[PDB]
């Protein structure tokens, strides 16, 4: 007779739009799902608008995400994102703390806070993003499910964590187009 619970933070894309207007500083750190949605062509758009705005947007790869190596870098490229914006882990992870925004899309075994905060993970130990240490975190995912290594990720029930479910190209071509209305 055992049991554990855990909350979770579902906003609208509305409230996103607030958080991406009123972030100074942004970091989006994509994997597998926008590969599946292909959605690099709306959030391209989308990174485009935002720094004519001032606002520094940069995207955060990690070594092995998405399913072949450098396959993100790949998927920014086609959709014509600045080489100079597309860091690798190593050399944006030390600027998280310093971060207003963080938009999560497709991502999660990246981004996985058990490898730090879990000692009997089986991921205990292995380099991720750091996403959960900006400000605030938007995670776009289609669900709280599992990702490739089929482990929970504690993020989700961070306070400074909010879930923006859903495809994350229909996510995406929303959020690109609301930020046009402005
Ligand atoms: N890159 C290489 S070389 C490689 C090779 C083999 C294995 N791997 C492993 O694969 C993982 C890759 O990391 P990651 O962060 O990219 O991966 P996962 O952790 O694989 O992330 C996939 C996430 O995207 C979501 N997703 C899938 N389709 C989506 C869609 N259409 N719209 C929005 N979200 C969608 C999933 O959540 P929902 O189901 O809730 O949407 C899922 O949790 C690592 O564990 C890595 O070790 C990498």
């Amino acid at each position: 007779p055992m049991e554990i619970s855990g909350t979770h933070t579902e906003i609208n894309l509305d409230n996103a739009i607030d958080m991406i207007r009123e972030a100074n500083s942004i970091i989006i750190t994509p994997g597998y799902g926008l590969c599946a949605a292909k959605a690099q062509y709306p959030i391209a758009d989308l990174v485009k608008m935002l720094t004519e705005q001032g606002k520094k947007v940069r995207f955060g790869i990690h070594p092995v995400a998405g399913r072949m190596p450098g396959q993100l870098n790949v998927l920014l490229a086609e959709a014509g994102v600045p080489y100079d914006i597309v860091l690798e882990m190593d050399e944006i992870n030390h600027d998280f703390p310093d971060t207003d925004l963080v938009l999560v899309i497709g991502a999660n075994d990246t981004v996985n806070s058990a490898a730090q905060e879990d000692p009997n993970s089986i991921i205990a130990g292995m380099p991720v993003l750091e996403v959960w240490k900006s400000k605030q975190v938007i995670v776009m995912k289609r669900s709280l499910g599992v990702g490739y290594a089929a482990v929970d990720n504690p993020i989700f029930y961070k306070p400074n964590t909010a879930m923006l479910l859903g495809d994350a190209k229909k996510t995406c071509d929303a959020l690109q187009a609301k930020v046009r209305e402005s």
